[PDB]
């Protein structure tokens, strides 16, 4: 099945998932000089105070911190969004080296990693129905650079040893995603897709301009994870990022002047 290796990586996905060569695929390079300030954008609202995390899972591609989305708790609204989007999970994409790892790039610059906080449009009832709609999902993307440690990420880092291989999960309650956000909410937004198969084009991307810094030690632990399952040859979970795709007929809007 699909992965990030030479024989099943991004360049191969289109065979099982034709939409890989679609009209609004993600990620894309964000050309900052071509992005235009949009005064029609309303202020962005990230309300994560009532967030209820449940567990963490190694799915063989990345690790997902899942949340209880059966109620109106952690929601994203405002900005380019119409309505309320509910947080269902977050995960990261990272590299084997600090010089690569992010999916979106800024003026071709690659960051060490990228955090994706996934939300679904409540007007559609649930995540499954949402992914059949062009405005069913909203993903808040945050870049990670290596520098000072991020205190709010350490709880995630310390539980990774317990979910080293594909299929493993661990209880992960009371984790506050507010500790992963940078100070500024300035962002770029464009219509795109999931960056992993099935690559569905149901996403409104909101990529924050300000990256958060994490320590070399923190990202090093991300790289100790495994793509393989327990009892299988070890294949380090690194470089699980899809490269920038053609922007095609799209414009990236900026929330700032
Ligand atoms: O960011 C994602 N993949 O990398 C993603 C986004 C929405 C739903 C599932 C996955
Ligand atoms: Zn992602």
């Amino acid at each position: 099945h699909w992965g990030y290796g030479k024989h099943n990586g991004p360049e191969h996905w289109h065979k099982d998932f034709p939409i890989a060569k679609g009209e609004r695929q993600s990620p894309v390079d964000i050309d900052t000089h071509t992005a235009k300030y949009d005064p029609s954008l309303k202020p962005l609202s990230v309300s994560y105070d009532q967030a209820t995390s449940l567990r963490i899972l190694n799915n063989g591609h990345a690790f997902n911190v899942e949340f209880d989305d059966s109620q109106d708790k952690a929601v994203l609204k405002g900005g380019p969004l119409d309505g309320t989007y509910r947080l269902i999970q977050f995960h990261f994409h990272w590299g084997s080296l600090d010089g690569q790892g992010s999916e979106h790039t800024v003026d071709k610059k690659k960051y060490a990693a990228e955090l994706h906080l996934v939300h679904w449009n409540t007007k559609y009832g649930d995540f499954g129905k949402a992914v059949q709609q062009p405005d069913g999902l909203a993903v808040l993307g945050i870049f990670l650079k290596v520098g000072s440690a991020k205190p709010g990420l350490q709880k995630v880092v310390d539980v990774l040893d317990s979910i080293k291989t594909k299929g493993k999960s661990a209880d992960f309650t009371n984790f506050d995603p507010r500790g992963l956000l940078p100070e500024s909410l300035d962002y770029w937004t464009y219509p795109g897709s999931l960056t992993t198969p099935p690559l569905l084009e149901c996403v409104t991307w909101i990529v924050l301009k300000e990256p958060i810094s994490v320590s070399s030690e923190q990202v090093l632990k991300f790289r100790k994870l495994n793509f393989n399952g327990e009892g299988e040859p070890e294949e380090l979970m690194v470089d699980n990022w899809r490269p920038a795709q053609p922007l095609k007929n799209r414009q990236i809007k900026a929330s700032f002047k």
